């Protein structure tokens, strides 16, 4: 699918697109697209309407066909664009023009590898060290050559159920990972996410709650 398209960026960050909004020309009715960053296979949406960047979660169903929340399913992310192109439907405005890549730009892809295979790709991930308690977990992050934001997360007393350990100044700070109904990780007031490497690849580059960003893996046993 969306590959191969001119104004689709890639794992991007949502503070990203809106540069590129403003690159752009932030004229309202101006769009890109991007992947989803706490949306498994799903795609994000940044428009520009008002002086304003509004995003729109554009999330892969079941059947394989991609759709807004609370919207109309889509053959594919272009085809949801050429709808919105027409009609405004639940959106701030019709979609104008999009911004394609600028050249010497590529779609960027992230750590995600730098349906069922991502659900299970954690395992062998460096930060994850399976099922650990509390006191090993703070062990084997004590004892390597340490640094700030070295980290690992850890499987807790549930299945799919998780817990972060980071260090910060000589400290292993613990953050609990909990499962809602839907199946959606997250931290204690925080953003949602559909797997763990989503949920790493976000706060080792934004703190957002956590008292510092996570750098470092620590080697699993």
């Amino acid at each position: 699918s969306a590959n191969h398209l001119p104004f689709f960026f890639g794992n991007i960050t949502r503070e990203e697109a809106e540069d590129y909004l403003v690159q752009g020309g932030m004229s309202d009715g101006l769009y890109l697209l991007r992947q989803s960053r706490n949306y498994l296979g799903g795609f994000a949406l940044s428009v520009a309407h008002g002086r304003k960047a509004h995003h729109y979660t554009i999330e892969r169903e079941l059947n394989g066909t991609y759709a807004i929340a609370g919207g109309r399913t889509h053959a594919s992310p272009a085809d949801l664009c050429h709808y919105h192109s027409q009609e405004s439907d639940g959106l701030v405005c019709l979609l104008k023009k999009p911004f394609n890549r600028p050249q010497g730009v590529q779609p960027k892809t992230g750590p995600f590898e730098d349906k069922l295979i991502a659900t299970t790709a954690h395992e062998k991930m460096p930060w994850f060290h399976g099922k650990i308690s509390r006191e090993e977990s703070e062990q084997i992050v004590l004892i390597g050559s340490k640094t700030n934001g070295k980290f690992l997360i850890r499987a807790r007393d549930n299945n799919g159920s998780y817990a972060l350990c980071l260090l910060h100044e000589g400290k292993v700070l613990h953050y609990r990972i909990d499962k809602d109904k839907t199946g959606k990780l997250s931290i204690p007031e925080g953003k949602k996410f559909d797997t763990l490497w989503q949920l790493v690849e976000h706060y080792s580059y934004k703190a957002d709650g956590l008292l510092r960003v996570l750098t470092v893996p620590c080697q699993k046993i």
